[PDB]
């Protein structure tokens, strides 16, 4: 990429794991910046990583489609269905094949859930993802 935005501060870390123990941690999911027009991410879970097989480092300062995980049997429509997702202000669900990092494939369930802000404007975007069917 020719440039990146950083300005990410230190987070508590033992603390995060009581959360974690606590919320429905147990899906897969990542939170995206909703007013940058590619749609950074800005925070991902620890489900996401063991599901495709990449990493935080890896998937931080990338744009929340994921347009990298489409092979040969990826939906071009539903690719499209993704990026319309994020114009949307409301809570949409879109089916698309990925595959992982060992070779494997499957359908994956994109689920965007709009957060809005204290004023009521849409700032930022959680992506979840499910397996429909493993291929």
């Amino acid at each position: 990429m020719p440039v990146r935005r950083g300005h990410v501060a230190p987070q508590n870390t033992f603390l995060d794991t009581i959360i974690r123990k606590f919320e429905g941690q147990s899906r897969k999911f990542i939170i995206a910046n909703a007013r940058v027009e590619n749609c950074a991410v800005i925070y991902c879970n620890d489900g996401f990583c063991e599901l495709c097989g990449y990493s935080r480092a890896e998937v931080m300062q990338r744009p929340c489609t994921c347009d990298f995980l489409h092979g040969p049997r990826t939906q071009r429509r539903a690719a499209a269905q993704i990026a319309q997702a994020l114009l949307g202000a409301e809570e949409r669900k879109v089916e698309i094949a990925f595959y992982r990092k060992d070779g494997s494939c499957f359908l994956c369930l994109v689920d965007v859930v709009p957060v809005k802000n204290e004023d009521g404007a849409v700032i930022m975007f959680i992506l979840n993802f499910e397996v429909v069917m493993e291929k």
